[PDB]
């Protein structure tokens, strides 16, 4: 079958138990060549080798869970997922050798114990030992190891290895256990770049979208805590200290759905853009800014990712929260007064339905955040918003005129592209969170006269330059459908060392993805699905390789 094999001299096995270790290669989704997608790479903690079908399992549901969240849900077809059947001589649970050295530490972080069997290197084994053998021979660049990880290097022990974390986007550590830990490792400068995770946790999945936050998407820990120093306020993505609305890096997004600068904690100096963040706290979603941050930076590992269109909302304009100076408290209580008046005011998602006759004379708001992706072409998105009857028709004043109003906002290039996260970096340093970044308001008086009637609800469109539509009044609350991945010989069979996973798309969805040339050494022949709308859950696209 498909494997890699792995020589771990004493440094990273140094009690023999994983000398040389085969490693069988599962292929859970390949929708491109790797070169074109971010390839993740999981590995088993504590799964014996009869219990690999059971790791298969958890990374499958583990990833389809997070492929739930935005802003990986957007990428889910961009991603090549692959699991590595690394097998322990013990389960987890029971305490034994394991393939990795996990302990839990007196922190309840699970760590790569390097001293447990005086394996010296034991936790560099993703980018010296295993990373450099997937490249070479699963991923489809075929980057030739250059260094021999059981061998001192001439000169730097990291800059050999450094191609790894380019052509792996993550490695992720998947622990078979119930036990709620969670960890993650980011210092590119010293090879370290996967987290680990627990199977069966209470909050497995959330977890692992958590740490998957830190290691991919760059997110801070928003319950970490101090005063940040200005080379620190310029490199953290999501976290500040800057108290000011009119300076905060993030004031573009302020009174944008719930992004309102508050302390994470009671007298912190630590602010985050919203307190409802699964940075802060796993129960919640992304924030717009984290959403914001983590599209940005997986748009740096793809090629054909040019727009980022924040879900808009609508919402009654009465003045509150429309300056600077009404962000200025920073308390949670503050926050809280702030989303409980968003509610008051929603004319959007599940709240299309409080629009009522009493709106004429009123001022309703289509707000937005939009980042270009380009760094060469600046972009002209019109917004149209108009007031629906139930019959779809369009609403008109007393005169006849239809109640509708339209706006176009530039949205300007990306020009600080390269200070963020681009392919290569060993970290981020300092970026301009405003370049290519628009906020955009388009205010509507609706008419004193306005011919209102029961079941009205506002209507809107942010169009592309084509007349496209981008989003829409339907955008946030639309039905998601989950879709199969398959892959098949010519004669139909399942091809071996394949675990086809599920993802979600908007229902009516085109897949319009270039299958990858070849699935290890298959040829492709051709699939059936894609271009197509996804209008029903399970609907299976089937990939079809040369036995
Ligand atoms: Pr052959
Ligand atoms: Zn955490
Ligand atoms: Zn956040």
């Amino acid at each position: 079958e498909q494997s890699i094999q792995l020589t771990l001299g004493p440094w990273y096995s140094n009690d023999g138990k994983y000398s040389n270790p085969t490693i069988p290669v599962y292929t859970i989704q390949k929708t491109r060549s790797d070169t074109e997608n971010m390839v993740v790479v999981v590995c088993g903690e504590g799964y014996t080798k009869s219990q690999q079908g059971k790791f298969i399992n958890d990374v499958k549901r583990l990833w389809q869970d997070a492929m739930k969240y935005e802003p990986y849900r957007s990428y889910a077809d961009r991603f090549n997922v692959y699991a590595l059947c690394t097998a322990s001589e013990s389960t987890f649970d029971n305490g034994g050798s394991t393939f990795f050295d996990v302990i839990v530490d007196k922190y309840n972080s699970p760590v790569i114990s390097n001293n447990l069997h005086g394996s010296q290197w034991k936790n560099h084994i993703f980018e010296r030992c295993i990373g450099p053998e997937f490249i070479e021979k699963i991923h489809d660049a075929h980057i030739k190891k250059k260094c021999d990880p059981n061998t001192i290097p001439s000169g730097s022990e990291y800059e050999p290895y450094y191609y790894v974390h380019d052509y792996i986007a993550q490695f992720a550590m998947v622990v078979n256990t119930k036990s709620d830990f969670g960890g993650a490792y980011n210092n590119r400068e010293y090879g370290f770049h996967y987290f680990i995770s627990p199977s069966d946790s209470y909050r497995a999945s959330k977890t692992f979208a958590h740490e998957f936050g830190h290691g991919l998407l760059g997110l801070g820990d928003e319950y970490s805590n101090g005063y940040l120093l200005d080379d620190k306020e310029l490199k953290s993505l999501n976290l500040s200290s800057v108290e000011d609305p009119e300076k905060i890096k993030w004031r573009q997004l302020l009174g944008f759905r719930n992004t309102y600068t508050c302390r994470n904690a009671y007298g912190s100096k630590m602010l985050v853009s919203s307190y409802e963040c699964i940075m802060r706290d796993t129960n919640y979603q992304f924030c717009e800014v984290c959403r914001l941050q983590g599209f940005k930076r997986m748009s740096q590992l793809v090629k054909d990712v040019d727009l980022y269109v924040a879900t808009p909302e609508v919402k009654e304009y009465t003045g509150a929260y429309s300056k600077p100076s009404d962000f200025t408290d920073l308390e949670t209580s503050s926050y809280y007064n702030y989303t409980y008046n968003r509610n008051d005011r929603l004319l959007s998602g599940n709240s299309k339905s409080r629009f009522n006759t009493n709106m004429n004379g009123k001022k309703i708001e289509l707000r937005t955040v939009i980042q270009n992706i380009s760094d060469k072409n600046a972009r002209q998105l019109k917004f149209k918003m108009w007031i629906k009857h139930s019959d779809g028709s369009v609403a008109t004043d007393s005169s006849g005129n239809p109640l509708q109003t339209v706006q176009t906002f530039d949205i300007p290039v990306w020009n600080d592209k390269a200070n963020f996260w681009p392919l290569g970096a060993l970290d981020h340093i300092k970026s301009d969170f405003n370049s290519g970044l628009k906020s955009c308001s388009l205010i509507y008086q609706i008419p004193s006269d306005a011919q209102l009637k029961s079941g009205d609800t506002v209507a809107f469109q942010v169009l592309d330059e084509n007349g496209n539509v981008l989003a829409d009044d339907n955008t946030e609350t639309q039905r998601y459908t989950t879709v199969s991945i398959q892959y098949k010989f010519e004669d139909g069979s399942e091809i071996p060392n394949t675990a086809g996973g599920t993802f979600t798309v908007p229902y009516g969805t085109k897949l319009d993805l270039t299958p990858a040339k070849t699935l290890y050494d298959y040829e492709f022949i051709k699939v059936d699905g894609l271009n197509k709308p996804i209008v029903s859950d399970g609907t299976v696209v089937t990939y079809y390789y040369k036995n």
